[PDB]
């Protein structure tokens, strides 16, 4: 409408206020995701693009938000005729889906970066005209619940994001574009992705999401950010509120990256009463395991950076090696290269200075450093040997010479009584190799003085030396 009773909270004085329109929302049958997005969108405006004035909150009159509200109902009532797409069964056709979809982008602003801050809501979209992909395909979902398509919802993988919908929520379509360069392939299926077993469509153990998950998407959707080393405390403080209510009604569930958001929230800022930030990443995996076959990286990603912020190595070493024995079961695609990054600069940089470090501590006298912990080392090489393993059979390679150099300056961290005590096995501290390249590496990993030349040949299956 709105209707009556969302409106009797107006106006949101405080982040509380904010939190219990979310709650209200929540129990009701359908939350609605285009008041409670736009309510974000104007609140994260004035706390993080624009705080000119502010004094505490900026105050969200009813009077604002429905004015809203009516411009982006209007816009979505006015351009789709329900009445040429007729709904058997109380579900969506594609037809529908995709004009939902056409309704959105064209509504779009022909040039901005899209890589901005900040246009990821509703509100973007009606005051800028504005928004990022993944905020596209929300705003598909946003205007079909507001059009009355229940069975319209938000799917996500790791790095995109899709409807489902029509019989049994069977049925997939892509709704926006997917990084740069690629040709977008709005109204089709993801069915080729799944069946290349690319990592952006996580083998089809993506997330199909309900009303309430959808409404967690656009909670960990929240930007505090004000600049590149400013946040505002005021949203990261409602983000974290907001992350706890649904925790507490079980709307994370099924959500891993929403526990991984949330534990890195309560790092930076503890709540009195609640679980460690530990305790949610492993909730994070536990999910992931539960719902998702454990097929997700991000669980462990988000545990590494934790253990690698506070210098648990053994145990940052151990999550990173968790990480590369998910992404081994998958097919290096075109379009996955978010991940390729990912692990490009955890092999490359951030293992590389951690273990520098621990190397002058070493010298300094520690105790128990992971340097002299063959288990470290152990992890270290199952980490490569994921990566290696990945890289099989996919239709383009992962390894170059790049990588080597940082391989054997890794590997010369640790002593060679330390690496000698790895007991290698094979199939069909001890650890068995998947890949072929780690498992003719094995020869080269003890010996006292690393033989490079020979690493960076196995490692790149160069064929020839100069
Ligand atoms: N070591 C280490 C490490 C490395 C990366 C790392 O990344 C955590 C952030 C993961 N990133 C996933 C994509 C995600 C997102 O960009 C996204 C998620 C799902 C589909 C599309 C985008 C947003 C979710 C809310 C709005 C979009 C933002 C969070 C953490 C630790």
């Amino acid at each position: 409408g709105l209707k009556a009773a969302q409106k009797t909270l107006f106006p949101l004085r405080s982040i509380d206020d904010v939190v219990r329109l979310f709650a209200a929302e929540l129990g009701r049958e359908e939350p609605d995701l285009v008041l409670l997005s736009l309510v974000l969108g104007f609140v994260e405006h004035f706390l993080a693009v624009n705080r000119v004035g502010l004094t505490y909150f900026p105050v969200a009159d009813l009077s604002i938000i429905a004015a809203l509200y009516a411009r982006f109902t209007a816009q979505i009532r006015g351009a789709v005729d329900l009445s040429l797409y007729p709904r058997e069964g109380g579900v969506s056709s594609r037809e529908l889906v995709k004009k939902v979809s056409d309704v959105i982008w064209n509504s779009l602003s022909r040039s901005y970066f899209k890589d901005r801050a900040h246009i990821q809501s509703l509100f973007s979209f009606i005051t800028g005209t504005k928004l990022d992909s993944s905020g596209v395909a929300f705003a598909v979902v946003g205007a079909c619940q507001a059009l009355g398509l229940r069975d319209v919802h938000l799917a996500l993988s790791e790095d995109h994001a899709w409807v489902v919908f029509g019989p049994n929520g069977e049925q997939t379509a892509e709704v926006t574009w997917h990084g740069k360069g690629n040709e977008d392939r709005r109204g089709q299926t993801v069915n080729a992705g799944v069946a290349e077993r690319s990592w952006l469509y996580l083998k089809g153990s993506y997330m199909r999401c309900d009303r309430k998950m959808e409404v967690a998407f656009m909670v960990c959707a929240i930007n505090p950010s004000i600049d590149l080393h400013t946040d505002s405390l005021e949203l990261l403080q409602l983000q974290q509120k907001l992350l706890w209510l649904l925790y507490d009604l079980g709307h994370l569930e099924r959500y891993p990256m929403a526990l991984g958001n949330l534990a890195d929230l309560e790092e930076l800022e503890p709540t009195p009463g609640r679980p460690d930030p530990l305790t949610l990443y492993h909730k994070g995996i536990a999910s992931a395991k539960t719902y998702y076959r454990d097929e997700h990286i991000y669980p462990y990603m988000y545990l590494a950076g934790y253990h690698c912020r506070n210098r648990n190595v053994r145990e940052a070493l151990q999550a990173w090696a968790d990480t590369a024995t998910v992404i081994q079961d998958y097919n290096y695609c075109r379009e996955d290269e978010e991940i390729y990054k990912e692990f490009f600069e955890v092999a490359n940089d951030v293992i590389p200075n951690l273990l520098k470090e621990a190397a002058s501590l070493l010298e300094a006298g520690s105790q128990g450093s992971a340097l002299q912990d063959p288990e470290c080392f152990a992890h270290l090489l199952r980490f490569y040997d994921g990566i290696c393993k990945w890289e099989e059979g996919s239709p383009t390679p992962v390894l170059h010479v790049g990588w080597a150099t940082f391989l054997v300056q890794s590997l010369g961290r640790f002593e060679g009584q330390v690496r000698q005590k790895v007991r290698i096995v094979s199939v069909p501290p001890v650890l068995t190799f998947q890949s072929e390249k780690m498992k003719g590496m094995k020869e080269l990993l003890v010996a006292t003085k690393i033989n490079s030349s020979a690493i960076k040949l196995q490692l790149t299956a160069q064929s020839q030396v100069q």
